[PDB]
């Protein structure tokens, strides 16, 4: 009973903080990893990188 | 407020349910859930298995 965006991407990074503690170089902490940072509005992280590095248009 | 793994893991499940339902598909649906299947893969397992050749 997750109500919410903002609760599940809290405890999708806690689960992820928890894995990174426990097992550190699984697998499963580092899909945990990468699933919270497809969490967290990394496309326009990305572009901002992108347009960064190209300096124009 | 993590106390042990079985609770990471449901945890983990719960997570991997609501982006299944609210946003499937996506990255975040499909890293969750393949992390929710490996977790139950022991060590003496994926130790070799991530490395196969």
């Amino acid at each position: 009973h997750i109500q919410n965006r903002a609760q599940a991407v809290d405890q999708l990074r806690a689960v992820a903080r928890y894995f990174r503690q426990t097992e550190p170089h699984s697998p499963v902490a580092y899909l945990a990893d990468k699933a919270a940072e497809w969490a967290d509005m990394p496309l326009h992280k990305w572009l901002e990188s992108v347009v960064k590095d190209d300096g124009s248009l």
